[PDB]
């Protein structure tokens, strides 16, 4: 299976991710370490990612999130929900049972099984900000945990995030680790200190 790019790409839009200031307490549902790049958060809870560019993409401007294995010797296997998640009676009407990744609260949403890599990815319009904002801002939600065995696995995983014209040319990309878990505040502070030593 063909392997996505991680390199970041600013591109002609001058696009990044952003991540507003969260904290590691212990009710934290979903957190953010610059010093990892890596972002910590709940089963199935909102995962809020900014967005940013330089100047306005043109109307049909996308923005795709897949996830991929960041160690090389798995980086060619495609990620997925884990064989006990996919038969939760959980979709939403719009995301199919397998997709690791959803977008929430945007109808317009989009998911993709690619034909030729099977990898899954999801897709929603590009957005100005909202009113007062200067930032579009996404709402992800991750649907398996990372230690679930035939799943992730305790395999890290990268999210890419990728800005596409209308026919899915690239325009830019950006890119996070990812940890799925039951304790995200714990768990980010734990990395962290290690990462001191
Ligand atoms: C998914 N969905 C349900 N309803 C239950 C239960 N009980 N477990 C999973 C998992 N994994
Ligand atoms: C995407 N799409 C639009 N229209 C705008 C604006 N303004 N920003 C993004 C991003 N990121
Ligand atoms: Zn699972």
């Amino acid at each position: 299976s063909s392997v996505p790019s991680q390199k970041t790409y600013q591109g002609s839009y001058g696009f990044r991710l952003g991540f507003l200031h969260s904290g590691t307490a212990k009710s934290v549902t979903c957190t953010y370490s610059p010093a990892l790049n890596k972002l910590f958060c709940q089963l199935a809870k909102t995962c809020p990612v900014q967005l940013w560019v330089d100047s306005t993409p043109p109307p049909g401007t996308r923005v795709r999130a897949m996830a991929i294995y960041k160690q090389s010797q798995h980086m060619t296997e495609v990620v997925r929900r884990c064989p006990h998640h996919e038969r939760c009676s959980d979709s939403d009407g719009l995301a199919p049972p397998q997709h690791l990744i959803r977008v929430e609260g945007n109808l317009r949403a989009e998911y993709l099984d690619d034909r030729n890599t099977f990898r899954h990815s999801v897709v929603v319009p590009c957005e100005p900000p909202e009113v007062g904002s200067d930032c579009t801002t996404i709402h992800y939600n991750y649907m398996c945990y990372s230690s679930c065995m035939g799943g992730m696995n305790r395999r890290p995983i990268l999210t890419i995030i990728t800005l596409e014209d209308s026919s899915g040319n690239l325009l830019g990309r950006d890119s996070f680790e990812v940890r799925v878990c039951a304790c995200p505040g714990r768990d980010r502070r734990t990395e962290e200190e290690n990462l001191r030593k």
